């Protein structure tokens, strides 16, 4: 019920100890979702759920700088189900943000964007039905 794509402002950029929250119900025929942590144009941490890459399952997080895509890193581990509904969890850690996938640890992105306090929009986009996105500092 929230639309999609969806922007999430993230007030004076992120911290550690931020943990963003994103609750949805994947849609039944997906192909993907993503969350875009954005510093201006830049891409920070861009996390890709591919539901079927040469029907394969597979996430793929990276950064984009100057419009350019970096170095891909692939998670095989994918807990995302099409119809179903998740929960996404990312906690902001000194070194990386940390990604629970309903409530199991699913990965760590190591911040290639240095300047956390400049990372200051969430974008959800893909094909969920999207139920509410918010933050809180723990
Ligand atoms: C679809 O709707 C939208 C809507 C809005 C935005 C976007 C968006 O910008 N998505 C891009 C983004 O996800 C980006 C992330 O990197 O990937 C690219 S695709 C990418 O293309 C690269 C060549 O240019 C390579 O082929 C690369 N593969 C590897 O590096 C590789 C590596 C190891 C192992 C391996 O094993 C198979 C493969 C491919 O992932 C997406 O097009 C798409």
């Amino acid at each position: 019920m929230l639309i999609v794509p969806y922007n999430l402002p993230l007030p004076g950029g992120v911290v550690p100890r931020m943990l963003i929250t994103i609750l949805g119900t994947v849609k039944p025929n997906a192909n993907r979702i993503a969350l875009d942590f954005q510093r201006g144009n830049d891409v920070a941490f861009h996390f890709n759920p591919r539901f079927n890459e040469n029907n394969r399952r597979v996430i793929v997080c990276n950064t984009k700088l100057d419009n350019n895509w970096g170095r891909e890193e692939r998670q095989s581990v994918f807990p995302f189900e099409s119809g179903k509904p998740f929960k996404i969890q990312v906690l902001v850690e000194p070194d990386h943000f940390k990604v629970a996938v309903n409530d199991a640890h699913l990965l760590q992105y190591n911040h290639r964007v240095k300047k956390l306090n400049e990372i200051s929009k969430l974008g959800i986009s893909g094909d969920i039905d999207l139920t509410s996105a918010s933050y809180t500092m723990i």
